[PDB]
């Protein structure tokens, strides 16, 4: 059914639906998928649905010049943690993540890989199956008291990584970048946010590191730009983004309580537009808005109004993509356009609208999204989702 107590509003108007160039790609439009992890990847292997993934994204491609960003994807083995999220290690999963970026592509619209790499959010257990490390930034502050015991359960307490571990994964997002390109995707995005392992770097509440990538601002967000000036010399800085969450505390990240947070975040921007100004411009910054400081929390909630990103727009002169509560929120996004360098991405009502960006563009209904679903093992509420045209024929404006 549609969401009931909505009232849409038409944005053709806007500049939401005027056309700018990300990276290489010429945009049609300025709503963005951001990434949405489905757990439809099959184990063993964490590869991508051979069923279903190119019905799904090729749906949500279906409006020409739209900018995709995949589901979060692990740079390799140590890096996952779940089996049922999608790898950018192996040919088995390249081979269909090959098809997806063609099936994008046909659609004329583009796809950038997320680069995943879990930490302290990992399963302790799944890793210890595989004889793989539980790590995060320190060893002596965790997630929440249940990973903390999986861990040590498992006989996988949480590790700190030394530094020959640290430039491991730097290989590894270099190496997982490099595939993605050659299989065919317009660009990576650094995922940064969420409190996955690069945040848990950046933030001083989970970093209790007294090295060199610890203990200051400069100091957190060493890894983090360590990748990005990485990725940068592999494939270019026009096929690169980055994702922040300055405001989340989704994976137990501190938000706005940290008094020093948004400093540490103003850093990364300003090393950021440092690099731009000599001339190596990232193709993007993604910020997820304190309108969802915890995106498992229904629209509306978990909302922090004691900070606003407007901040990056200060330091970083590029274009950055805000995601957060939107779909709900047309006079928000009217107003957030008005400025010619940001975009909007959409995360679940994507999930549920396949053609958003069409209901977005005439002030259509939206379908009404269904939790359960968001992360079954099923092409019920992944591929099924009606586009208005087949809503109306179901007769959705009746139910
Ligand atoms: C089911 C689901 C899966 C998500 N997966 C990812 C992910 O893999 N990587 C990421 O950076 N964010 C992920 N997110 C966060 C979203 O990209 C987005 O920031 C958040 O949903 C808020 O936007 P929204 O209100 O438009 O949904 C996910 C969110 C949901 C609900
Ligand atoms: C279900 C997942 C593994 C996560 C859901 C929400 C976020 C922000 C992710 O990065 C993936
Ligand atoms: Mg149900």
């Amino acid at each position: 059914s549609f969401v009931k107590d909505f009232k849409p509003q038409a944005l053709g108007d806007t500049n939401l639906f005027k056309p700018i160039k990300i990276g290489n790609n010429e945009l049609l439009h300025r709503a963005v998928i951001p990434p949405l992890t489905r757990m439809r990847a099959l184990h063993p292997g964490n590869i991508p649905n051979r069923d279903w993934a190119v019905e799904y994204y090729t749906q949500r491609a279906q409006r020409p010049g739209t900018m995709i960003i995949t589901e979060g994807a692990f740079i390799s083995p140590q890096a996952g943690g779940y089996d049922n999220a999608p790898g950018v290690w192996s040919e088995e999963q390249m081979v269909e993540w090959t098809k997806i970026f063609n099936a994008i592509h046909e659609k004329k619209s583009f796809v950038w890989v997320q680069l995943q790499v879990l930490g302290w959010a990992a399963f302790p257990d799944n890793l210890a199956r595989d004889g793989l490390r539980y790590d995060s930034a320190s060893d002596n502050v965790f997630m929440d008291a249940e990973q903390e015991a999986k861990a040590k359960k498992a006989n996988n307490p949480q590790h700190s990584l030394t530094k020959d571990e640290i430039k491991q994964y730097i290989k590894e997002y270099v190496q997982a970048a490099k595939n993605s390109i050659a299989a065919g995707a317009d660009g990576v995005e650094i995922h940064s946010a969420n409190g996955y392992l690069l945040n848990q770097f950046l933030d001083p509440h989970s970093n209790t590191r007294t090295d060199e990538y610890g203990g200051s601002i400069e100091n957190r967000a060493r890894f983090t730009l360590e990748v990005v000036d990485a990725l940068v010399e592999a494939i270019g800085h026009e096929k690169v983004g980055l994702r922040l969450s300055p405001y989340g505390v989704f994976n137990s990240m501190s938000g706005g309580a940290e008094t020093g947070i948004v400093a540490q975040y103003a850093y990364v921007a300003g090393e950021l537009e440092k690099r731009a100004k000599a001339g190596k411009r990232l193709a993007f910054v993604h910020l997820v808005e304190p309108r969802v400081t915890n995106p498992f929390l229904t629209e509306g909630e978990g909302e922090y109004e004691g900070g606003s990103n407007d901040f990056v727009y200060s330091i970083w002169k590029g274009p950055v993509i805000r995601a957060g509560n939107f779909a709900l929120h047309p006079e928000v996004v009217r107003e957030e356009v008005k400025d010619k360098r940001t975009l909007i991405g959409y995360g679940r009502f994507f999930i549920s609208n396949p053609d958003l960006v069409d209901r977005l563009e005439k002030g259509l209904p939206l379908n009404k999204y269904d939790r359960d679903t968001f992360y079954q093992m099923s092409a019920h509420g992944y591929i099924d989702y009606p586009t208005y045209e087949e809503a109306l024929k179901l007769g959705w404006d009746k139910k």
